[PDB]
């Protein structure tokens, strides 16, 4: 799977349909997998750099490749 | 959704039924969305800024939606 | 509810029927509740003040409300 | 229970059978509650004072019951 | 099981079969075992030397016992 974005989290949203978001460089981007909330949350708070992969490369595009370096 | 609230979480609170209430600005409200709860506390913690989405905006009123910032 | 006791987490301890207790002021009080373990070590390490709402307000007593200050 | 060993965690290791070992004075020691793996880790990173209960107080003994200080 | 890389965390993948990749040392290696998503990413933040056992010691192997120091 090709790199969508890479960066620093600069925001999460929790949504109604129970799917987490993502604010990474210039897109905004969706994942249906739960286990990654904490995860995503975790990398904000610590300032990692983030790597989404996925063939949905624009905003409201879903993920559910992500490298935390 | 439109913003009700936007702030740092003032306290939370774990209820008898399972719900999970956070104190932000002068709003009390719950969530009945357990993947919530550490995510909340994590914000909290760590002195995030929190806005929380909801059409019941008032006191005692429920809500899905939460961006960290 | 009733609040039972208010201060700093002294110490945690998992027990073998899978509850968790927690000393507070005066009193060690426990919850069947597993979602509170993880939320309750984190304000323990962090130094959060505490505040356990419950009835069984005694030693060995049982609790599920926690307000996380 | 009887206290088997006091003192802070000086390594963990997850076990291919999905139970978790815990290395405090000079015993290691497993556990079959996945809740406590997580709690187990956090008590290592910040350094915590664990104390472990059990009746098989010897190396590769099992155990439920941890203080946290 | 033997060792098969020792080393800090250089990086972390959650792939889009649930499955978890640590980049340890010189090797790729992944695990599909749920638990050990989020103790790996603690032990990436916070900088713990972790020795990954696997008969699998290559690119791509899989693995299960994971040692946190
Ligand atoms: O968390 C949401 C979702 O993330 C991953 O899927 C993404 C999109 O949701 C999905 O529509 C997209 O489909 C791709 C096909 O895989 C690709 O073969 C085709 O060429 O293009 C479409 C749309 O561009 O795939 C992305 C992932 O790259 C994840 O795979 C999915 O299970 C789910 O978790
Ligand atoms: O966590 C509890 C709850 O949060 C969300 O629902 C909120 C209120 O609980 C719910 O009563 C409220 O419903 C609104 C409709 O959105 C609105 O379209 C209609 O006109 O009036 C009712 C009553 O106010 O909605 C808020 C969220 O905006 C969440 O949607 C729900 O599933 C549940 O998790
Ligand atoms: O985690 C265990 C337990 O916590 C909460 O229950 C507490 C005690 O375990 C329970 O014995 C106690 O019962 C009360 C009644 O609620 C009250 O109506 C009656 O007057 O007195 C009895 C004896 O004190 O309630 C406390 C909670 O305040 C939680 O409610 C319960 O579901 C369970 O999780
Ligand atoms: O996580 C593993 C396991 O931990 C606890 O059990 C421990 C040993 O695994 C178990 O063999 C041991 O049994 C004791 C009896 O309880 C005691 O009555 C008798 O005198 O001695 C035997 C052997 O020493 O008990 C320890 C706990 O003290 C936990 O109880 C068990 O459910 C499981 O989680
Ligand atoms: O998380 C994935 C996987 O990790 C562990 O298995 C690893 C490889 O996936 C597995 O193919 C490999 O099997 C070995 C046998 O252990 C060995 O006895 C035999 O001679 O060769 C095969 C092929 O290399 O083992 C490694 C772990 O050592 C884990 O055991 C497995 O359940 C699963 O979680």
């Amino acid at each position: 799977t090709p790199d969508c974005v890479t960066g620093k989290v600069e925001y999460t949203k929790y949504n109604d349909e129970d799917t987490f978001t993502v604010k990474v460089g210039d897109k905004e981007l969706f994942t249906n997998r739960a286990n990654l909330q904490s995860l995503l949350l975790s990398a904000q708070i610590t300032g990692m750099t983030v790597t989404i992969k996925t063939n949905a490369c624009h905003n409201g595009g879903g993920f559910s490749e992500v490298i935390f370096r």
